[PDB]
């Protein structure tokens, strides 16, 4: 595994001198900049401010220099920043920009002068690392409370003294909560008081641990404890061991590729959590109450599959043998007809590791193309800027090609331009041409995404006995399409940067298979696309083998709302477009899923959807030959830190994936009223007897308020979930870290032990998709 944690250089953690300046203020203020040593936090002091100032890298979006900085414009901090370390180097060259934000849409700027312009790039290219860390933002629960540790000694810390008002600020807003922390540091040994302070000597990270272990009631580990322990006493090296290797890993994981734990390894391991918690009064291949807390907690019980998390997949097969992460309208960063439009969208987009966008250009009136939503009341953007922000940010999450979708309505002297700045912007990045070995022939199959890394691929029009009931149906599909039913002809400057990705006019899966051009490929409205899925399901998986379909919203759906992308994915569709701006169910699943695979953008498909001699209908209610059909199991049992105030919350488990394994608005917990800090719901287990296709399926826990308010989520794909007693980070709806907030839960995943048309049942199975299935079933018939 090619992951690592965060590694902040010594220049980091001592800090550079930074002019600190803000849009809309004349002011700056030099400020002693500082990462803390495990790259979580930035920090710094300004002077006659009570709080240390920080910035929660869990929330850093993107960090630039030079060139990509924004400067100051304001005559007294332009002067400043000018004189600041060498006025020599230009100013622009020592400026550091930060955005940041708990969702990309909703960005908050930070902006900087460094002394020179080294410090201004080591910055840029640290901070950024940190940030997009995998490791660091898939930690365990005692990961998230060493983060805590590490805000508390050095952010907080004053004169080598960590004041108690620090720990409950962090921790608690509530007053019950307040005095509950308060009396978890008597019954420690620390001082309490409202105005008190701890030594950093006495303020050591395994007694910090004690303090959650005094602060928490996790009443749910007796029982657990006793379970494993067969009422012995403690639990042994050999009964954790069998616990590892019977309860905590998937019955049919591959034993010789992923080896049981040994005897000798646990005992290790204990001797590891004992010594943390117990220290000499440890007793060997004797783990403890406390002991197995601090196991349930820590990495070596992190639910994230690693192999899975790291960009381990096979990235050499032809590119119609992937999922890829997809944005339509990627413009828009709200209403489809009342909203703005934006560049720097194009980079958040790209942030997320999407790497298939949409670019509308329009003429505009100055000569200069623009991008806009036309016939709407929408802002335009230059297409010029746009393309200069896709080539900052194409590449700086993933390596692996990106491909632009253009609806061009541009006449032939803007289409010049399109073209022009395109090859001004990209430069080598753009594929201009066929690269060696795949020709534009019929049966050459499309390059891999690993022949095509770092580059951008054009989708863009090249050079130019239906019955009336077929005819209707198109023309609802065209209405359905908006502007992208009419684009203008191709200009050839434009036809000549276009090759894999060549938009054609669909017929029917016959002639496709006839013409036989891996490189023609389909951008269908969702309406288009649902009419082949509900017609013709086999054929359409089969088309998916070797060629491209887009699948974008219809144009009803004016508020930017999603379908779940799974239903077009179950065809093995590639590019399944989403509005990224609306953080409905389907962006919380796309993101979820595509933070694996390195966050690269690409998830292989599974081998049954590759396989050119399968036939394979997703609407199927059976188990598929040569695929073992799945049970899975969640217990929700309690949740940590969900909220600084005393809430009352629930928790909802749902599926998605095959038609007949998703199921929706199905199981929900007991309320626990009044408890924001350790909820302990104990509910008895949610049951999803028979999953069909498990590695088309992902299981999500959703915690909300009482009142249906959105706390956190995860999404758990089934191909390599971990099984028995997880705890379970929860994430917003961006897919980033709230932070301690989690779910602590038991999840049992094994082998499965044992209408007056097609198309009117196949519609209604369609309906397992939606916020209210029974509804929308009822609806239908
Ligand atoms: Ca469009």
């Amino acid at each position: 595994i090619e992951l690592k944690w965060p590694k902040v250089p010594e220049q980091l953690i001592k800090g550079d001198k930074f002019l600190k300046w803000e849009e809309g203020s004349s002011g700056f203020i030099e400020i002693l900049l500082r990462v803390d040593p495990k790259g979580y936090f930035l920090y710094w002091k300004i002077e006659g401010k009570e709080d240390t100032q920080l910035l929660d890298l869990a929330y850093v979006r993107d960090i630039r220099c030079a060139k990509y900085a924004k400067p100051p414009k304001d005559k007294k901090i332009k002067e400043a920043g000018t004189n600041f370390g060498s006025s020599n180097i230009p100013l622009q060259d020592k400026c550091v920009t930060i955005c940041h934000g708990y969702n990309y849409i909703d960005l908050e700027w930070t902006h900087l002068v460094a002394e020179n312009s080294s410090v201004a790039k080591k910055w840029s290219e640290e901070v950024f690392s940190y940030a997009y860390n995998l490791l660091s933002l898939n930690k365990n629960q005692l990961g998230e409370w060493e983060k805590l540790y590490f805000r508390l000694t050095t952010v907080e810390m004053e004169k080598n003294k960590i004041p108690v008002k620090a720990i409950q600020k962090c921790l608690s807003k509530d007053k019950d909560d307040r005095a509950r922390i308060s009396k978890a540091l008597e019954k420690i040994g620390w001082p309490s008081g409202k105005n008190d302070a701890i030594d950093l000597k006495a303020f050591d990270f395994d007694t910090f641990f004690k303090f959650y272990l005094a602060l928490l009631e996790r009443s749910e580990i007796e029982g657990i404890f006793k379970e494993l322990s067969k009422n012995k006493g403690n639990i042994t090296t050999v009964m954790f061991r069998d616990f590892l290797n019977d309860m905590q890993r998937h019955p049919s994981l591959h034993k010789t590729l992923f080896p049981l734990y040994t005897d000798a390894q646990c005992e290790a391991l204990i001797n590891d959590y004992e010594s943390a918690v117990n220290k000499k009064g440890k007793k060997k291949g004797q783990l403890t109450k406390e002991g197995l807390l601090y196991f349930l907690m820590c990495e070596e019980n992190n639910l994230t599959p690693m192999h899975r998390l790291d960009l381990g997949a096979n990235m050499k097969l032809t590119l119609a043998a992937y999922y890829i992460n997809s944005s339509h309208n990627t413009y828009l960063t709200g209403h489809q007809l009342t909203g703005k439009s934006s560049v720097e969208i194009y980079r958040q987009v790209l942030l997320t590791g999407c790497r298939c966008l949409e670019l509308d250009c329009w003429d505009g009136k100055d000569g200069e193309p623009i991008i806009t939503h036309g016939f709407t009341m929408c802002t335009e953007v230059l297409f010029k800027d746009v393309v200069y922000a896709i080539a900052e940010s194409a590449f700086k999450v993933s390596d692996y090609p990106v491909i632009l979708s253009f609806e061009n309505h541009c006449s032939v002297a803007q289409q010049k331009l399109l073209a022009q700045y395109c090859n001004e912007a990209f430069g080598e990045l753009l594929l201009d041409k066929p690269i060696d070995g795949h020709p534009l022939k019929p049966g050459v199959p499309l390059p891999t995404p690993y022949d095509l890394r770092k580059k951008i691929l054009i989708k863009n029009k090249k050079m130019h006995g239906l019955t009336d009931e077929e005819k209707k149906k198109i023309e609802k599909e065209k209405k359905d399409a908006g502007t992208a039913a009419k684009e203008a002809e191709a200009a050839e400057e434009m036809s000549a940067l276009v090759n894999y990705i060549q938009p054609v006019h669909f017929t029917t899966f016959e002639q496709a298979q006839k013409k036989d051009r891996h490189y023609e490929m389909s951008s269908m409205v969702e309406t288009q696309a649902l009419n082949k899925l509900k017609d013709n399901p086999e054929d359409f998986v089969d088309y998916n083998k070797k060629q491209i379909t887009r699948i974008y919203p219809k144009g009803t759906r004016v508020d930017s709302s999603n379908y779940v992308p799974q239903i077009y994915w179950n065809a093995g569709c590639q590019l399944v477009a989403l509005n990224f701006q609306c953080f409905d169910i389907a962006m919380c699943v796309n993101l979820g899923v595509f933070e694996y695979n390195g966050c690269s953008g690409y998830l292989l498909k599974p081998e049954f959807m590759r396989k050119l001699d399968k036939r394979f209908d997703p609407f199927t209610e059976s188990t598929v030959d040569g695929v073992v059909a799945g049970t899975i199991e969640i217990k929700i049992i309690s949740a940590q830190f969900l909220s600084d105030k005393q809430i009352s919350s629930y928790v909802e488990v749902e599926m998605y994936g095959l038609p007949t394994d998703t199921v929706r608005k199905k199981f929900k917990t007991k309320i626990i009223e009044n408890n924001g800090m350790d909820p302990y719901y104990d509910e008895k287990v949610f049951v999803f007897k028979k999953v069909v296709l498990p590695d088309l399926a992902v299981v999500r826990i959703i915690v909300s308020e009482e009142n249906g308010k959105f706390i956190g989520h995860r999404v758990m794909p089934l191909d390599g979930i971990k099984p028995g007693y997880r705890h379970v980070p929860l994430r917003n709806e961006s897919n980033r870290p709230l932070g301690l907030a989690s779910v602590f839960a038991h999840i049992v995943a094994k082998d499965y032990v044992s209408y007056q048309s097609a198309q009117e049942a196949r519609a209604a199975a369609l309906c397992a998709f939606e916020d209210d299935p029974d509804a929308a079933l009822n609806a239908a018939k």
